[PDB]
């Protein structure tokens, strides 16, 4: 398939085995078939399939099971749905301009640039355009967009 990794954290953690049950449950949810929870550090990295399963559906599963699933921020950074850290920018106008540049691209359907965090989410079709062109565009401005990942 096109496996996309999702970076989230759990809040709950009964301790002994509830995470362990949760892992098995998610392996049977739908398009997700990799669990990478570090119960030690307290992170759930997994690999879902966005065209079949969606993060909020996941959340519903976790909520039903009786935990909180909250993404770190980094909901993926993967295929179509990438994210970038934009360095050099330091003004709302620069944000607006970047977002204009992005939206100017045929494929990109929603961008969301968040300066307080200093990353940008980008939602395009990974065939008609590619990240390097976006990079080039912002290089032409004079920013640096590095996949924060």
């Amino acid at each position: 398939m096109a496996p996309q990794k999702c970076f989230l954290q759990i809040k709950g953690m009964t301790c002994a085995s509830c995470v362990s049950n949760i892992e098995r449950n998610l392996q049977k949810e739908a398009g997700v078939l990799s669990v990478l929870v570090a119960l030690m550090a307290g992170k759930a990295e997994i690999k879902y399939d966005p065209e079949v399963i969606q993060p909020l559906e996941i959340a519903q599963f976790i909520q039903d099971l009786g935990f909180e699933a909250a993404v770190m921020e980094d909901y993926a950074g993967s295929d179509g749905n990438i994210e970038l850290t934009i360095t050099g920018m330091t003004c709302a106008s620069c944000v607006h301009n970047i977002e204009s540049k992005l939206t100017r691209t045929n494929g990109i359907t929603y961008a969301s640039v968040a300066l307080a965090t200093s990353k940008a989410l980008v939602k395009f079709d990974p065939e008609i355009i590619g990240p390097r062109d976006i990079i080039k565009i912002i290089e032409e401005i004079g920013f640096h967009a590095s996949l924060a990942q």
